[PDB]
Order: C-alpha cells, then sequence, then structure tokens
C-alpha cells in the first residue's frame, strides 16, 4: 500500500521517463492522423507506385513484401531499444537480480511493442518513419506469401484497444506493469518483482480513475487486455517460425533472435 | 455507479445460488484434501480397479486405463456444464439476454469455469472425486500413457497457483460470473447488456475481495490476470481435446453426448 500523493509521483515520474525515451508519443500520433494541420501530414502509401515514391518523399533490394518486413523488424529492434531504456526508470527495476531484469525485457517487448503499435494505427493503417508516413491496412493485407497475414492482427488488436482511449500518463504506467509480469517462464526472484507489479499497478488504478472518472471498470478492461495481448504475440511467432522455414535466405537482428530463442 | 450496500446484495445473492448449484464446494473440498470419512484413494492400477468397484461411477461403458479415466473427467465435466448452466440463471441479467446471447456465453464461458472450479477440488498431490469421496492423486495420472499423462498435468499446475490467491466460495461465487458475462465471445449480437452486467459484477467482486481480504493488495488486479492466462490454457486444452478426439480412435451416441 501506497499513500495517494506518493502514487501520484510515480504516475508523474513514469510519464516523465516515458516521454523522455520513446520519440513519437501517441499524443503526437493523433495529431498527425486527426489532421487540421498542414505541417505534420503523412505521406500516404497505399500500392506499389506510392512505396516506390515513398523512398523519394519520405526517405535494399528485393521483394516488396521483404523490404517492409525488414523495415519494420529495424523498427522494432528501436522499439526494444527505447523500451529498454524505459525499463531501467522504473523504480526497482535495476535493482533486480540481473538475469531477471533480461528475462522481463525478453518476454516484455513484445507485447509492450503492440501496445505502442496501437498508438501509431487507426482502422486504416499505421504510422512509420517516425509519423512521416502512413502505411494502408489494406495495402499491408495485399502482400504475398505469409507477409499479408502478418500485419492484420496487430490491427485488430488497435482498434479494440484503442477504444479504450487512453493517453500517454495512462500507458506509461500500463506498460511498466507489463515489464515487472511475476510470471515470466524462469525468473529467479518471483517476490521482490510482484512487490513492484503491485505498486505500480496501484498507480495505475489511481491514475485512470483521475484521468477517466466517468470511465467504469477501465482499471479491469484494461487488464483484460493482456488476453488480447498475449494472443497475438504467440500467433506473431507462430508466423516466423513459418518464414524461417520458407526463407532460409533471411536473417534476424541479434537482438531479435536472441529474444525469441526460447 | 453502485452503491455499496446494492454490491453486497449481490455478493450474497451469487453466493446463495452458489451453493445452491454445485454440489461439492471449496470449503468442504478443502476439509477433505486437510483432513480436518476418509476419501477413498486411487494412487496406481490395483486401487483404481477398486475405487471402480467401491465408488459408485456412472461413466463405465463396455477400455484401457488411461481411456477410462479420460471418459470419466468427460462425464463430470458434461455434468458441470448443467450445474454451471443452472448457475448462470441466477446472474442479475442472464435470463433477460438475447436467447442466443445466452447460448453463446456459455458454451465460451463453461470451459474456463470448469477448469477455474476444478482447482478447488485440487491440492499439489491430487483431486477430488465423486463429490470427495474419491482422491486420485496427481502422481499417477501424471504418469498415464501416450498423451494422457501431458493432459492431466497442466490442470494441477494451473490449479496450485490458482489455489495460491486463497480465493473461498463467496470470492469465487462473483468471479465465475464475471466469467459467464464475458462481451468479447464471438458471434454475441448485443454486446452491450453483457459489458453492463459484467461492469456491475466486476464491481461487485472489488468490494468483496476488499472486505474479504483486506490485507492482500491489488488481489483483484491479480485475479482479473488470471481470467487472462484462462484463456490461453483452454485454448492449449481444446488443441489436445481435438488430438486426443483424432489420435484416440466409441459409440456414435457416446460421440454426441459428448460433441
Ligand atoms: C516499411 C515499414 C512499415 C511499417 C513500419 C512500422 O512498424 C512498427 C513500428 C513501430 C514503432 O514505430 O514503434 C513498432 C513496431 C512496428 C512493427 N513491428 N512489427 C513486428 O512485430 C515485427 C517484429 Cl517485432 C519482428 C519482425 C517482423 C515484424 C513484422 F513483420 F510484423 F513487422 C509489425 C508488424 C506490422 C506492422 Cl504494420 C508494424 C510492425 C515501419 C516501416
Ligand atoms: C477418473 C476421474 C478423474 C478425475 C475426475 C475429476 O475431474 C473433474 C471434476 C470436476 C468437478 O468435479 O468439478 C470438473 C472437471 C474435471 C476434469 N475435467 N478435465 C478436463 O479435461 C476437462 C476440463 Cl478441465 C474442462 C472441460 C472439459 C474437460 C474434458 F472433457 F476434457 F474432460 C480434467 C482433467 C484432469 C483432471 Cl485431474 C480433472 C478434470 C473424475 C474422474
Amino acid at each position: 500500500h501506497m499513500e495517494s500523493a506518493d502514487l501520484r509521483a510515480l504516475a508523474k515520474h513514469l510519464y516523465d521517463s516515458y516521454i523522455k525515451s520513446f520519440p513519437l508519443t501517441k499524443a503526437k500520433a493523433r495529431a498527425i492522423l486527426t489532421g487540421k494541420t498542414t505541417d505534420k501530414s503523412p505521406f500516404v502509401i497505399y500500392d506499389m507506385n506510392s512505396l516506390m515514391m515513398g523512398e523519394d518523399k519520405i526517405k535494399q533490394s528485393k521483394e516488396v513484401a521483404i523490404r517492409i518486413f525488414q523495415g519494420c523488424q529495424f523498427r522494432s529492434v528501436e522499439a526494444v531499444q527505447e523500451i529498454t531504456e524505459y525499463a531501467k526508470s522504473i523504480p526497482g527495476f535495476v535493482n533486480l537480480d540481473l538475469n531477471d531484469q533480461v528475462t522481463l525485457l525478453k518476454y516484455g517487448v513484445h507485447e509492450i511493442i503492440y501496445t505502442m503499435l496501437a498508438s501509431l494505427m487507426n482502422k486504416d493503417g499505421v504510422l512509420i518513419s517516425e509519423g512521416q508516413g502512413f502505411m494502408t491496412r489494406e495495402f499491408l493485407k495485399s502482400l504475398r506469401k505469409p507477409f499479408g497475414d502478418f500485419m492484420e492482427p496487430k490491427f485488430e488488436f488497435a482498434v479494440k484497444f484503442n477504444a479504450l482511449e487512453l493517453d500517454d500518463s495512462d500507458l506509461a504506467i500500463f506498460i511498466a506493469v507489463i515489464i515487472l509480469s511475476g510470471d515470466r517462464p524462469g525468473l529467479l526472484n518471483v517476490k521482490p518483482i510482484e512487490d513492484i507489479q503491485d505498486n505500480l499497478l496501484q498507480a495505475l488504478e489511481l491514475q485512470l480513475k483521475l484521468n477517466h472518472p466517468e470511465s467504469s471498470q477501465l482499471f479491469a478492461k484494461l487488464l483484460q487486455k493482456m488476453t488480447d495481448l498475449r494472443q497475438i504475440v504467440t500467433e506473431h511467432v507462430q508466423l516466423l517460425q513459418v518464414i524461417k522455414k520458407t526463407e532460409t535466405d533471411m536473417s534476424l537482428h541479434p537482438l531479435l533472435q536472441e529474444i525469441y530463442k526460447d
């Protein structure tokens, strides 16, 4: 248990670090998607010709679906780096056993990537290149082989997750809660992780009540989204395994390679 | 928003109905498991054969040992489906939902509730059966042949973790209601009154846990995290059923009963 003044302090600390760690916030993403601006408008990629212009406008040689896939891997690697930097700011995290720090990151980064990818998404597509571009859901769904099925589950989650109307100050605490999960396989000291997560959960609960006072049981509704998050991470790895069987000419970043091994 | 007095009334209503619907409560099961008439113990092949003679099993039809135990699990699950169906009728609002939505919620909810309530009957060493007259050891179940041994052990693995929350029957009655009223089941026609009821049930669960476990910080949050897991475990479960129903190729009528 924490005094509410301490829970607010924790929320502000976490929101402050999130702003420092993640260059493209949900608030900026919404300003870009929601228009009414001329200085923030993205170039829209919806087909092969517009993709080819995007290389000139927004600014590898292989099949289109490969190039896009590789682009995502590059950005996922960046997200892992941003997420790693943020986790170190979570009070208590860097004091955990070093093996547990690694373990929490390995199983946590993908659930967080999907969570924050939703910020960049609406039902028609997703922001890319730090919001300079926007690639349509339709174009992603039409990519060949297994690559077309890759992107769409992300979109089905995002439309549902986005209906919660969370802002960055909410997401910063939620993301912290995800990292400090005591049920990750192979954890050596579950209890101090659970202790940190209890404080974070208290902070999330008070934050959601203050920031969405008319939004009954939003706390419980947000935690249920773990279900959706878990399900997509599993579909994602199962699709990766197919690609690792069909496209043996293709390599993953060492960081992603290590995250997925077991 | 609901007044706290209304939430307590809801909690009491659900507890009373849960007591009526389910033969073996968690409180009774714990009395048995903790040794506080000893149940007949099945720990190997010879005691299984005597337990079938001694206990009056209702599932013994004109097979291999691991099969017979599996069919026992099926027989009891079909029983639980009807007990859970009857309980749902008592959840305020449930019977006024669209009839297809009532069916849809039960169809996707019973498996999660069966796993949840199976934990009440389990400890790290085995499981109560036949309304607590029997006890089958975890070790004997874990050691069954082909995939059957790997079928039973996940139930125990979940139950040991779920039981560490130390919920009692009055907590579980509201929790079970929350699972049934899940507005994200596929094929639902009118989600809004379902989420509205679940919102009331969630409010009631939160107050129940705070009053009944005042020292158990964020237990509400921890229990909701367990609903999450249940989804993944049930999916692992059905996929295993599909394999057993495919690789271990009785009567077509029996096949229909257990569809
Ligand atoms: C050309 C081009 C297209 C889109 C982007 C934007 O992509 C992302 C941006 C961010 C961000 O800016 O924070 C964060 C995550 C992604 C993203 N990760 N991701 C995956 O899970 C993934 C991973 Cl981990 C490893 C290997 C392969 C994949 C992937 F094949 F599935 F892609 C996505 C899947 C679909 C979509 Cl639409 C986005 C992502 C940049 C450049
Ligand atoms: C010989 C013998 C052994 C044990 C029992 C007691 O079993 C149960 C009792 C109850 C109860 O009394 O509330 C409730 C569920 C089970 C039980 N279901 N079950 C399943 O696989 C299952 C589940 Cl989880 C959900 C849906 C459908 C099924 C099933 F159709 F596939 F069966 C088990 C697996 C292992 C164990 Cl150890 C117990 C169960 C009786 C007789």
